[PDB]
Protein backbone atom coordinates (compact mmCIF):
# COMPACT_ATOMS: atom_id res chain seq x y z
CA UNK A 1 0.00 0.00 0.00
CA UNK A 2 0.97 3.73 -1.01
CA UNK A 3 1.14 5.11 2.35
CA UNK A 4 2.39 8.90 3.68
CA UNK A 5 6.50 8.93 4.26
CA UNK A 6 8.32 9.71 7.17
CA UNK A 7 7.80 13.44 7.49
CA UNK A 8 11.22 15.44 8.69
CA UNK A 9 10.86 18.69 10.75
CA UNK A 10 13.85 20.53 11.99
CA UNK A 11 13.02 21.24 15.88
CA UNK A 12 13.16 24.95 17.17
CA UNK A 13 11.32 26.11 13.69
CA UNK A 14 9.99 29.88 13.17
CA UNK A 15 6.23 28.79 11.61
CA UNK A 16 4.42 30.48 11.28
CA UNK A 17 2.22 28.46 12.83
CA UNK A 18 0.35 26.51 12.24
CA UNK A 19 2.27 25.03 9.46
CA UNK A 20 1.44 22.43 6.78
CA UNK A 21 3.15 19.50 6.91
CA UNK A 22 1.69 17.06 4.87
CA UNK A 23 -2.20 16.78 3.01
CA UNK A 24 -4.11 13.81 3.53
CA UNK A 25 -6.57 12.51 0.90
CA UNK A 26 -8.26 9.38 0.84
CA UNK A 27 -10.29 8.44 -3.06
CA UNK A 28 -13.49 7.94 -1.81
CA UNK A 29 -13.89 12.27 -1.60
CA UNK A 30 -15.09 11.28 -4.95
CA UNK A 31 -18.29 9.79 -4.05
CA UNK A 32 -18.35 11.33 -0.51
CA UNK A 33 -17.51 14.36 1.28
CA UNK A 34 -14.84 12.78 3.95
CA UNK A 35 -13.84 14.05 7.57
CA UNK A 36 -10.28 13.45 8.55
CA UNK A 37 -9.27 13.14 11.87
CA UNK A 38 -5.85 12.57 13.90
CA UNK A 39 -5.18 10.37 16.56
CA UNK A 40 -1.83 9.43 19.02
CA UNK A 41 0.66 10.82 21.29
CA UNK A 42 1.01 14.53 19.89
CA UNK A 43 -2.94 14.75 18.74
CA UNK A 44 -5.04 13.40 20.94
CA UNK A 45 -3.16 12.07 23.86
CA UNK A 46 -0.03 13.86 25.92
CA UNK A 47 0.95 16.29 24.57
CA UNK A 48 -2.57 16.68 22.70
CA UNK A 49 -2.67 19.33 20.16
CA UNK A 50 0.60 19.20 19.11
CA UNK A 51 0.12 18.07 15.90
CA UNK A 52 -3.96 18.78 14.13
CA UNK A 53 -5.83 17.95 10.73
CA UNK A 54 -7.88 20.66 9.14
CA UNK A 55 -11.43 18.85 8.96
CA UNK A 56 -12.01 18.92 5.71
CA UNK A 57 -8.95 19.97 4.02
CA UNK A 58 -6.69 17.03 5.05
CA UNK A 59 -4.23 19.15 5.84
CA UNK A 60 -2.28 17.75 8.29
CA UNK A 61 -0.34 20.64 10.73
CA UNK A 62 2.40 21.64 13.29
CA UNK A 63 1.12 24.28 16.27
CA UNK A 64 4.39 24.79 17.65
CA UNK A 65 8.28 24.50 17.56
CA UNK A 66 9.41 21.07 18.21
CA UNK A 67 12.28 19.98 20.71
CA UNK A 68 14.32 16.99 19.55
CA UNK A 69 15.49 16.23 23.35
CA UNK A 70 11.78 16.06 24.35
CA UNK A 71 10.04 13.93 21.66
CA UNK A 72 12.49 12.95 18.73
CA UNK A 73 9.75 11.14 16.81
CA UNK A 74 5.37 10.90 17.26
CA UNK A 75 3.90 8.09 15.94
CA UNK A 76 0.10 9.16 14.77
CA UNK A 77 -2.56 7.67 12.62
CA UNK A 78 -4.84 9.33 9.97
CA UNK A 79 -8.84 8.56 9.77
CA UNK A 80 -11.11 9.15 7.02
CA UNK A 81 -14.54 9.18 7.61
CA UNK A 82 -18.30 10.32 5.64
CA UNK A 83 -20.33 12.37 5.74
CA UNK A 84 -22.67 9.91 7.02
CA UNK A 85 -20.74 8.76 9.89
CA UNK A 86 -18.86 5.53 8.34
CA UNK A 87 -14.98 4.73 8.90
CA UNK A 88 -14.04 4.64 5.17
CA UNK A 89 -10.21 4.30 5.20
CA UNK A 90 -8.14 2.04 7.39
CA UNK A 91 -6.41 4.02 9.81
CA UNK A 92 -2.61 5.25 7.79
CA UNK A 93 0.38 5.68 10.15
CA UNK A 94 1.91 8.94 10.02
CA UNK A 95 5.72 9.57 11.75
CA UNK A 96 6.71 12.83 12.18
CA UNK A 97 10.67 12.72 12.63
CA UNK A 98 12.13 15.75 14.69
CA UNK A 99 15.89 16.50 13.52
CA UNK A 100 18.64 18.10 15.63
CA UNK A 101 19.54 21.44 15.75
CA UNK A 102 22.72 22.30 17.91
CA UNK A 103 21.09 23.92 20.65
CA UNK A 104 22.46 22.25 24.08
CA UNK A 105 26.23 23.01 25.37
CA UNK A 106 28.05 20.42 26.86
CA UNK A 107 27.82 19.70 30.70
CA UNK A 108 30.57 18.24 32.79
CA UNK A 109 29.29 15.30 34.66
CA UNK A 110 30.83 17.18 38.10
CA UNK A 111 31.82 20.81 38.71
CA UNK A 112 35.12 20.07 40.29
CA UNK A 113 37.16 16.47 39.51
CA UNK A 114 39.61 15.12 42.14
CA UNK A 115 42.38 13.13 40.83
CA UNK A 116 46.03 12.20 42.19
CA UNK A 117 49.19 11.57 40.67
CA UNK A 118 52.86 10.47 41.92
CA UNK A 119 55.68 12.72 42.06
CA UNK A 120 58.45 12.03 39.29
CA UNK A 121 56.19 9.16 37.17
CA UNK A 122 57.16 10.00 33.67
CA UNK A 123 55.87 12.76 31.05
CA UNK A 124 53.26 10.54 29.90
CA UNK A 125 51.52 9.30 32.56
CA UNK A 126 48.06 9.21 32.78
CA UNK A 127 46.39 11.46 35.39
CA UNK A 128 42.79 11.04 35.73
CA UNK A 129 39.81 11.54 33.42
CA UNK A 130 37.17 13.79 32.87
CA UNK A 131 33.44 13.63 31.01
CA UNK A 132 31.20 15.79 29.56
CA UNK A 133 28.12 14.78 27.67
CA UNK A 134 25.88 16.62 25.24
CA UNK A 135 22.28 16.12 24.68
CA UNK A 136 22.38 16.70 20.98
CA UNK A 137 23.15 14.50 17.80
CA UNK A 138 26.29 12.83 17.74
CA UNK A 139 25.85 10.32 15.39
CA UNK A 140 24.89 11.99 11.56
CA UNK A 141 26.54 16.02 13.03
CA UNK A 142 29.15 16.89 15.87
CA UNK A 143 26.21 18.72 17.51
CA UNK A 144 26.16 15.82 20.18
CA UNK A 145 30.48 15.74 19.58
CA UNK A 146 32.95 16.90 22.53
CA UNK A 147 36.16 18.03 22.57
CA UNK A 148 38.62 18.96 25.54
CA UNK A 149 41.17 21.12 26.54
CA UNK A 150 42.75 22.54 29.12
CA UNK A 151 42.15 26.88 29.55
CA UNK A 152 44.56 27.09 32.29
CA UNK A 153 46.58 25.78 35.36
CA UNK A 154 47.50 27.19 38.90
CA UNK A 155 50.18 27.12 40.54
CA UNK A 156 52.33 28.11 37.35
CA UNK A 157 55.28 26.62 39.61
CA UNK A 158 57.41 24.52 38.63
CA UNK A 159 56.46 25.20 35.01
CA UNK A 160 53.13 26.72 33.71
CA UNK A 161 51.50 24.06 32.12
CA UNK A 162 52.25 20.37 33.53
CA UNK A 163 49.09 18.90 32.16
CA UNK A 164 47.62 18.04 28.69
CA UNK A 165 44.37 16.43 28.14
CA UNK A 166 43.84 14.02 25.04
CA UNK A 167 41.07 15.88 23.17
CA UNK A 168 38.07 12.84 22.27
CA UNK A 169 38.58 11.14 25.73
CA UNK A 170 39.21 13.46 28.77
CA UNK A 171 42.03 11.85 30.10
CA UNK A 172 44.49 14.04 31.96
CA UNK A 173 48.34 13.22 31.26
CA UNK A 174 51.63 14.64 32.87
CA UNK A 175 53.82 15.94 29.99
CA UNK A 176 56.55 17.83 32.43
CA UNK A 177 58.94 16.69 34.62
CA UNK A 178 59.26 18.27 37.98
CA UNK A 179 56.25 17.71 39.95
CA UNK A 180 57.16 17.70 43.47
CA UNK A 181 54.56 17.36 46.00
CA UNK A 182 56.68 19.27 48.96
CA UNK A 183 57.03 22.46 46.66
CA UNK A 184 53.26 22.39 44.71
CA UNK A 185 51.33 19.43 46.07
CA UNK A 186 48.26 20.59 44.31
CA UNK A 187 46.75 21.84 41.19
CA UNK A 188 43.58 23.35 39.95
CA UNK A 189 43.22 23.19 36.09
CA UNK A 190 39.89 24.98 34.49
CA UNK A 191 39.35 22.48 31.61
CA UNK A 192 37.10 22.94 28.66
CA UNK A 193 34.61 21.15 26.48
CA UNK A 194 33.20 22.62 22.92
CA UNK A 195 30.55 20.73 21.46
CA UNK A 196 31.48 20.69 17.22
CA UNK A 197 34.28 18.71 18.11
CA UNK A 198 35.84 21.90 19.15
CA UNK A 199 34.20 24.19 16.65
CA UNK A 200 30.94 25.11 18.85
CA UNK A 201 29.77 25.81 22.36
CA UNK A 202 32.08 25.78 25.71
CA UNK A 203 31.47 24.70 29.26
CA UNK A 204 33.68 25.08 31.60
CA UNK A 205 34.72 23.20 35.32
CA UNK A 206 37.57 22.41 37.43
CA UNK A 207 39.98 19.19 37.61
CA UNK A 208 41.91 19.33 41.27
CA UNK A 209 45.27 17.10 40.83
CA UNK A 210 46.76 15.81 44.15
CA UNK A 211 50.89 14.92 43.86
CA UNK A 212 51.42 12.26 46.21
CA UNK A 213 54.58 11.72 48.09
CA UNK B 1 -7.86 4.44 -0.73
CA UNK B 2 -5.40 7.24 0.66
CA UNK B 3 -3.39 8.30 -2.46
CA UNK B 4 -1.25 11.59 -2.78
CA UNK B 5 -3.27 14.78 -2.82
CA UNK B 6 -2.98 17.21 -5.83
CA UNK B 7 0.37 19.06 -5.43
CA UNK B 8 -0.04 23.06 -6.05
CA UNK B 9 3.21 24.78 -7.34
CA UNK B 10 3.09 28.48 -8.33
CA UNK B 11 4.56 29.41 -11.86
CA UNK B 12 8.18 30.81 -12.47
CA UNK B 13 9.34 29.07 -9.58
CA UNK B 14 13.28 30.30 -8.09
CA UNK B 15 13.95 26.69 -7.42
CA UNK B 16 16.63 25.48 -6.89
CA UNK B 17 16.36 22.81 -8.88
CA UNK B 18 15.57 20.36 -8.91
CA UNK B 19 12.87 20.41 -6.34
CA UNK B 20 11.48 18.31 -3.84
CA UNK B 21 7.44 17.83 -4.12
CA UNK B 22 6.70 15.33 -2.01
CA UNK B 23 7.66 11.35 -0.78
CA UNK B 24 6.05 8.93 -2.71
CA UNK B 25 6.23 5.21 -0.37
CA UNK B 26 4.78 1.97 -0.63
CA UNK B 27 4.42 -0.32 2.94
CA UNK B 28 6.17 -3.08 1.11
CA UNK B 29 9.38 -1.03 1.91
CA UNK B 30 9.51 -3.11 4.89
CA UNK B 31 9.95 -6.77 3.30
CA UNK B 32 11.41 -5.74 0.00
CA UNK B 33 13.70 -3.27 -1.46
CA UNK B 34 11.75 -0.87 -3.76
CA UNK B 35 12.30 1.04 -6.77
CA UNK B 36 9.80 3.73 -7.66
CA UNK B 37 9.37 5.51 -11.03
CA UNK B 38 6.38 7.93 -12.91
CA UNK B 39 5.15 7.73 -15.95
CA UNK B 40 2.86 10.48 -18.08
CA UNK B 41 3.22 13.47 -20.02
CA UNK B 42 5.72 15.52 -18.02
CA UNK B 43 8.08 12.55 -17.02
CA UNK B 44 7.85 10.14 -20.39
CA UNK B 45 5.92 11.80 -22.48
CA UNK B 46 6.16 15.36 -24.02
CA UNK B 47 7.47 17.48 -22.28
CA UNK B 48 9.93 14.34 -21.20
CA UNK B 49 11.66 14.82 -17.94
CA UNK B 50 9.74 17.79 -16.18
CA UNK B 51 9.02 15.72 -13.55
CA UNK B 52 11.66 12.71 -12.20
CA UNK B 53 11.25 10.80 -9.22
CA UNK B 54 14.52 9.72 -7.12
CA UNK B 55 15.09 5.50 -7.44
CA UNK B 56 15.10 4.84 -4.29
CA UNK B 57 14.03 7.74 -1.99
CA UNK B 58 10.86 8.36 -3.96
CA UNK B 59 10.92 11.91 -3.52
CA UNK B 60 8.82 13.41 -7.03
CA UNK B 61 10.94 16.57 -7.64
CA UNK B 62 10.32 19.21 -10.26
CA UNK B 63 13.24 20.20 -12.78
CA UNK B 64 12.65 23.39 -13.78
CA UNK B 65 10.11 26.54 -13.53
CA UNK B 66 6.79 26.21 -14.57
CA UNK B 67 4.35 28.30 -16.55
CA UNK B 68 0.75 27.85 -16.46
CA UNK B 69 -0.25 29.63 -19.59
CA UNK B 70 1.81 26.68 -21.21
CA UNK B 71 0.30 23.44 -19.11
CA UNK B 72 -2.21 23.69 -16.26
CA UNK B 73 -2.10 20.54 -14.69
CA UNK B 74 0.20 17.23 -15.41
CA UNK B 75 -1.37 14.29 -14.28
CA UNK B 76 1.20 11.52 -13.77
CA UNK B 77 1.13 7.87 -12.32
CA UNK B 78 3.71 6.62 -9.49
CA UNK B 79 5.22 3.30 -9.71
CA UNK B 80 6.42 1.01 -7.20
CA UNK B 81 8.53 -2.27 -8.22
CA UNK B 82 10.94 -4.72 -5.88
CA UNK B 83 13.93 -5.83 -6.52
CA UNK B 84 13.28 -8.61 -7.62
CA UNK B 85 11.49 -7.14 -10.61
CA UNK B 86 7.77 -7.45 -9.62
CA UNK B 87 5.06 -4.18 -9.42
CA UNK B 88 4.10 -4.17 -6.20
CA UNK B 89 1.15 -1.81 -6.12
CA UNK B 90 -1.25 -0.34 -8.60
CA UNK B 91 -0.10 2.65 -9.92
CA UNK B 92 -0.97 5.41 -8.32
CA UNK B 93 -2.17 9.08 -9.49
CA UNK B 94 -0.21 11.99 -8.83
CA UNK B 95 -1.68 15.46 -10.05
CA UNK B 96 0.15 18.75 -10.45
CA UNK B 97 -2.11 22.26 -10.29
CA UNK B 98 0.53 25.09 -11.48
CA UNK B 99 -1.16 28.09 -9.94
CA UNK B 100 -1.20 31.76 -11.48
CA UNK B 101 1.69 34.58 -11.42
CA UNK B 102 0.10 37.71 -13.19
CA UNK B 103 2.75 37.29 -15.89
CA UNK B 104 0.64 38.56 -18.77
CA UNK B 105 -0.17 42.27 -19.51
CA UNK B 106 -3.09 42.61 -21.31
CA UNK B 107 -3.38 42.46 -25.31
CA UNK B 108 -5.66 44.35 -27.68
CA UNK B 109 -7.34 42.17 -30.20
CA UNK B 110 -6.22 45.10 -32.64
CA UNK B 111 -3.83 47.86 -32.53
CA UNK B 112 -6.03 50.25 -34.14
CA UNK B 113 -10.00 49.91 -33.91
CA UNK B 114 -12.33 51.78 -36.11
CA UNK B 115 -16.02 53.30 -35.23
CA UNK B 116 -17.86 56.18 -36.25
CA UNK B 117 -20.58 58.06 -34.97
CA UNK B 118 -22.84 60.55 -36.16
CA UNK B 119 -22.64 64.19 -34.85
CA UNK B 120 -25.51 65.34 -32.56
CA UNK B 121 -26.31 62.13 -30.94
CA UNK B 122 -26.95 63.14 -27.54
CA UNK B 123 -24.15 63.13 -24.67
CA UNK B 124 -24.25 59.76 -23.34
CA UNK B 125 -24.63 57.60 -26.75
CA UNK B 126 -22.05 54.38 -27.42
CA UNK B 127 -20.35 54.91 -30.13
CA UNK B 128 -18.14 51.70 -30.80
CA UNK B 129 -16.40 48.95 -28.09
CA UNK B 130 -12.62 48.11 -27.85
CA UNK B 131 -11.23 44.40 -26.45
CA UNK B 132 -8.00 43.53 -24.76
CA UNK B 133 -7.85 39.80 -23.38
CA UNK B 134 -5.47 38.97 -20.99
CA UNK B 135 -3.63 35.29 -20.26
CA UNK B 136 -3.31 35.03 -16.34
CA UNK B 137 -6.51 33.73 -13.63
CA UNK B 138 -9.14 36.10 -13.95
CA UNK B 139 -11.23 33.91 -11.92
CA UNK B 140 -9.37 33.66 -8.54
CA UNK B 141 -7.39 36.64 -9.02
CA UNK B 142 -7.39 39.96 -11.04
CA UNK B 143 -4.27 39.10 -12.85
CA UNK B 144 -6.56 37.73 -15.95
CA UNK B 145 -9.18 41.10 -15.36
CA UNK B 146 -8.60 44.35 -17.32
CA UNK B 147 -9.77 47.72 -16.77
CA UNK B 148 -9.82 50.13 -19.75
CA UNK B 149 -8.90 53.64 -19.52
CA UNK B 150 -8.97 56.53 -22.63
CA UNK B 151 -5.37 57.96 -22.40
CA UNK B 152 -5.78 61.19 -24.70
CA UNK B 153 -7.35 62.52 -27.37
CA UNK B 154 -6.41 64.59 -30.43
CA UNK B 155 -7.42 66.77 -31.97
CA UNK B 156 -8.54 69.05 -28.82
CA UNK B 157 -11.71 70.74 -30.93
CA UNK B 158 -13.94 71.30 -29.87
CA UNK B 159 -12.99 70.23 -26.10
CA UNK B 160 -10.09 68.29 -25.22
CA UNK B 161 -12.40 64.73 -24.02
CA UNK B 162 -15.22 64.35 -25.77
CA UNK B 163 -15.10 60.45 -25.14
CA UNK B 164 -15.46 58.24 -22.34
CA UNK B 165 -14.82 54.54 -22.22
CA UNK B 166 -16.53 52.15 -19.80
CA UNK B 167 -14.09 50.99 -17.66
CA UNK B 168 -15.07 46.73 -17.64
CA UNK B 169 -16.39 46.82 -21.06
CA UNK B 170 -14.80 48.96 -23.47
CA UNK B 171 -17.85 50.23 -24.87
CA UNK B 172 -16.63 54.02 -25.79
CA UNK B 173 -19.47 56.63 -25.68
CA UNK B 174 -19.65 60.58 -26.39
CA UNK B 175 -19.93 62.73 -23.46
CA UNK B 176 -19.76 65.71 -24.75
CA UNK B 177 -21.77 67.80 -26.76
CA UNK B 178 -19.93 69.76 -30.27
CA UNK B 179 -19.11 66.84 -32.71
CA UNK B 180 -19.26 68.65 -35.91
CA UNK B 181 -18.09 66.97 -39.21
CA UNK B 182 -17.24 69.74 -40.92
CA UNK B 183 -14.70 71.12 -38.31
CA UNK B 184 -13.27 67.56 -36.90
CA UNK B 185 -14.38 64.77 -38.94
CA UNK B 186 -12.14 62.23 -37.38
CA UNK B 187 -10.73 61.35 -33.46
CA UNK B 188 -7.98 58.96 -32.49
CA UNK B 189 -7.74 58.23 -29.46
CA UNK B 190 -5.35 56.71 -26.94
CA UNK B 191 -6.59 53.78 -25.01
CA UNK B 192 -5.23 51.71 -22.52
CA UNK B 193 -5.87 47.94 -20.96
CA UNK B 194 -4.45 47.34 -17.13
CA UNK B 195 -4.83 44.25 -15.54
CA UNK B 196 -5.28 43.71 -11.66
CA UNK B 197 -8.72 45.96 -13.02
CA UNK B 198 -6.56 49.15 -12.86
CA UNK B 199 -3.68 48.33 -10.64
CA UNK B 200 -1.27 46.32 -12.90
CA UNK B 201 0.47 46.19 -16.14
CA UNK B 202 -0.94 48.57 -19.04
CA UNK B 203 -1.16 47.91 -22.84
CA UNK B 204 -1.73 50.65 -25.20
CA UNK B 205 -3.82 50.49 -28.64
CA UNK B 206 -5.91 53.25 -31.09
CA UNK B 207 -9.01 54.11 -31.37
CA UNK B 208 -10.21 55.89 -34.75
CA UNK B 209 -13.90 57.93 -34.59
CA UNK B 210 -15.19 58.75 -37.71
CA UNK B 211 -18.01 61.77 -37.19
CA UNK B 212 -20.56 60.71 -39.50
CA UNK B 213 -22.36 63.74 -41.67
CA1 LIG C 1 16.08 21.03 21.57
CA1 LIG D 1 19.24 19.60 19.68
CA1 LIG E 1 25.70 20.55 21.47
CA1 LIG F 1 3.33 32.06 -17.34
CA1 LIG G 1 0.29 33.70 -15.43
CA1 LIG H 1 -2.18 39.91 -16.50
Amino acid sequence: DWVVAPISVPENGKGPFPQRLNQLKSNKDRDTKIFYSITGPGADSPPEGVFAVEKETGWLLLNKPLDREEIAKYELFGHAVSENGASVEDPMNISIIVTDLNDHKPKFTQDTFRGSVLEGVLPGTSVMQVTATDEDDAIYTYNGVVAYSIHSQEPKDPHDLMFTIHRSTGTISVISSGLDREKVPEYTLTIQATDMDGDGSTTTAVAVVEILD
